């Protein structure tokens, strides 16, 4: 922890990059260790009934911060591999989740209804380098039913790096109640590592963040596992909010805190450096 003044931040990034990124390695190692003396339970994730609801076996949802689905008229119908994550000066500003599976499409859309979510942030392509990363939980055109949630694609705007899909959603068992759900899908994340330039992601962050309507549920952020790119997005968005309000940046302290809310948020040192680049672009661009 301990906030860095924004005017001293780019100088700090210079120091972190020097000597083959020694500073960045030290920071990321401290993030990885911040769990060491902590046992964070994820019993529901490990329950045999819930195992098929997990995309990855080692990517669990911590019990304390996990999003609970309202129970259905069995005991384990409450489970989704999703966790609430804080934003800047706002608890539960996000729902960081995995890329839904065909078997969890109903659970996913029910969570969006129950949580009053109005924005989806998707930072993965369905398939990357021939590998299945996420199943298509939304309709290619027109309408698709996911249990009691009927989803209608109303408009699409395909930018160079990201696609904006405007959906209309309704619950069959609500006396027909309609809600607008906007999906911000980043389409240009490379197969390996992080993007070369931070600016396109910064722009994706700014525009997806600006669409947050008061006073709706948390912003749903997902990639494949719901940790790396998801965590990268959360830190960039929160640190921009921090800059705007206090003119300070605290990547390290904030990341160590959100790491108690969902395992592995910001999975690699490369993502950790990328966060810094996005913020550098925001500071110098100002």
């Amino acid at each position: 922890m301990e906030a860095i003044p924004v005017k001293q931040f780019v100088k700090h990034i210079g120091e972190l990059y020097s000597n083959n990124q020694h500073g960045f390695s030290e920071d990321f190692e401290e993030v990885q260790r911040s769990t060491a003396d902590m046992n964070i339970t994820a019993e529901h994730s490990n329950h045999p009934e819930n195992k098929h609801k997990n995309r990855y076996i080692n990517i669990l949802a911590y019990d304390h911060s996990r999003v609970k689905l309202r129970p259905l008229p069995s005991k384990h119908s409450d489970y989704i591999n999703a966790n609430y994550v804080d934003g800047y000066n706002k608890a539960k500003a996000y729902i960081a989740t995995q890329g839904p599976l065909k078997s969890t499409f109903e659970d996913f859309w029910r969570m969006i209804w129950e949580q009053n979510t109005g924005i989806i942030v998707m930072i993965t392509n369905l398939v990357e380098k021939g590998r299945r990363k996420c199943d298509q939980y939304w309709p290619t055109e027109n309408t698709e039913e996911y249990g009691n949630i009927i989803v209608t694609l109303k408009s699409t705007k395909i930018h160079a790096c990201y696609t904006v899909r405007r959906f209309s959603i309704r619950n069959t068992k609500v006396k027909q109640n309609e809600r607008v759900v906007i999906q911000y899908h980043y389409t240009q994340w490379p197969d390996m590592g992080v993007p070369e330039y931070a600016l396109p992601v910064l722009t994706f962050v700014r525009r997806s963040s600006a669409a947050r309507m008061p006073e709706t549920g948390p912003v749903l952020v997902h990639c494949s596992a719901g940790v790396g790119r998801t965590g990268t997005y959360i830190v960039i968005d929160s640190m921009l909010q921090q800059i705007k309000d206090k003119s300070t940046v605290n990547v390290l302290g904030f990341l160590k805190h959100i790491r108690t809310q969902r395992n592995y948020l910001v999975q690699t040192e490369e993502q950790y450096i990328f966060i810094h680049d996005a913020l550098l672009e925001a500071i110098l661009g100002k």
